[PDB]
């Protein structure tokens, strides 16, 4: 019962606190899973890989391929990054679906405002100050799900009620 | 914890099936594994990259990255391609020790004589951690010789 949880969000918005928490119970619950996320992919198999559109679309579906390939040996893999652009989640979706692979979209979604009053690494005001360029939700686009299979509300639900909703996911869905 | 068994050897020396015989002893022995071979990873990770030279090294490099995963992840993964050149094995070698992750290089030998009598350029392995005499050896000796060297550094 292999299966692919995608993150997506603004920076600061929730999936590297999320992600590790979901992996955390899973495993504590003797479900097999592995994260990826910029640790090990963008330094990794995505070493070669910036931030330019182009590279931002080949990160994703190099990290769609890889999750396939978790999630087809049995695991569950969550995906932890900001994946700003549909066309590219469309097609980590695709991927999945060619598999028979299930594939759980999660808008983890809190507010610019939010997201940046959290500033976790100082990014969003040297975004602002123009001290760095093409910065999710300042510089460059963030394009929000339309229908993803869950909306976490990371301003207004704490970690281990985000947590509990992905899990409630994944019973209904059979994979644990 | 996890490794990588990076298979390496002439086309019909013997990799898709040890690494398919591997798998399955270790599956039903509850070890798991995952195999990367021409069939899940040509058309997909690596299907934007073609025939040249720099392709074929930058081929070699995301096997072996995502290869590496599997071995954090705790699997034993099974890599089975050609893999021809040195430096691109030294590279997927350096990868995972770079990282402290086991890595086997596992010569997969049959005289080419014997791989064309088979019918389903290559530069041999300098000091590959095993190798196996595909001609002289059946393929359960084969896998008990790989699971023998998994078990000395305690994978299995
Ligand atoms: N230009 C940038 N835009 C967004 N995040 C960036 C940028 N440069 C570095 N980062 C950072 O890299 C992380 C985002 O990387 P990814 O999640 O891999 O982004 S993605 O758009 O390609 O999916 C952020 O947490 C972060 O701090
Ligand atoms: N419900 C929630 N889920 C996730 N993080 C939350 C949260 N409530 C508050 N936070 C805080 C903890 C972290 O400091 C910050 C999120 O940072 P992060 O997980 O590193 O973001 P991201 O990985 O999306 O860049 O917000
Ligand atoms: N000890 C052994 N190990 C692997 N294959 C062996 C073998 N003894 C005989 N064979 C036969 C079985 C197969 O028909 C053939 C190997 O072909 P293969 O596994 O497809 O080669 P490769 O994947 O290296 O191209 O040789």
């Amino acid at each position: 019962r292999g299966c692919t949880v995608w993150l997506t969000g603004l920076s600061g918005a929730g999936k590297t606190t999320v992600s590790m928490a979901l992996e955390e119970y899973l495993v504590c619950h003797g479900i097999p899973c592995y994260t990826l996320d910029g640790d090990n992919i963008r330094q990794g198999l995505n070493k070669n890989l910036g931030f330019s559109p182009e590279d931002r679309e080949e990160n994703v579906r190099r990290i769609a391929e890889v999750a396939k390939l978790f999630a087809d040996a049995g695991l569950v893999c969550i995906t932890s990054f900001i994946s700003p652009y549909t066309q590219d989640r469309n097609n980590a979706r695709q991927i999945h679906e060619g598999a028979s692979l299930p594939f759980f979209e999660v808008f983890v979604d809190a507010p610019l405002h939010v997201c940046e009053q959290r500033d976790v690494k100082g990014l969003y005001k040297k975004a602002r100050a123009g001290e760095i360029k093409g910065f999710t939700g300042i510089d460059s686009e963030y394009e929000k799900p339309e229908a993803p299979e869950l909306v976490l509300k990371t301003d207004s639900c704490d970690v281990n009620d985000c947590v509990q909703q992905v899990v409630e996911l994944l019973q209904e869905r059979d994979i644990v």
